[PDB]
């Protein structure tokens, strides 16, 4: 169902597209969310995705954070991917702009192995403001399953295929 992506390793591909677009046309089984702790989807790729469903996957979230209390840094939760996917796997990366630790990124990336495919974002990297070329370089290095990465930004995703 992926079409179009550039293939950087044997499991790792990447796409030049907005995140929300490419779910709606795809239908993945899983995306991934780059969340926070508080699973509060203000803007980057959460307040986008959560705008893409009218605002259930906030509603969702806030139940779950009422029954289970906030994800850790570089751990997840899967929950409905409403009419996006099938799931949403929700990622916390450290937020480098909130001095959290840049090696929790690894563990991070950890959370998608339990998944055969996910179309996902670069954790960490826009508002969460790592640097995107490490995020990738993390995401290569740790990642198994296969990834689909959707990157919006146009000028960056040429940068980060020249680079790789
Ligand atoms: C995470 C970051 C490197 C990247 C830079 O373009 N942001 C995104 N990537 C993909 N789909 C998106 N929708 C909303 C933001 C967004």
């Amino acid at each position: 169902s992926f079409s179009g992506y550039l293939k950087l390793t044997d499991n790792v591909y990447i796409k030049n597209a907005d995140i929300v677009e490419e779910a709606k046309k795809v239908k993945p089984t899983v995306v991934v969310n780059a969340a926070n702790v508080y699973l509060k989807h203000g803007g980057g790729v959460a307040g986008a995705l959560n705008k893409a469903t009218n605002n259930a996957m906030q509603v969702e979230s806030d139940d779950y954070i009422a029954t289970n209390g906030p994800l850790k840094v570089g751990g997840s939760c899967v929950l409905s991917g409403h009419n996006l996917a099938k799931h949403c796997l929700h990622v916390v990366g450290p937020n480098v702009n909130k001095g959290e630790d840049i090696q929790l990124l690894k563990s991070a990336y950890e959370n998608f192995n339990q998944h055969e495919v996910l179309l996902a974002p670069l954790l960490s990297a826009g508002i969460f403001g790592a640097d995107p070329i490490h995020s990738l370089r993390v995401c290569v290095d740790t990642v198994r399953t296969n990834v689909y990465l959707a990157v919006f930004d146009k000028n960056l995703y040429d940068k980060l295929v020249s680079s790789f």
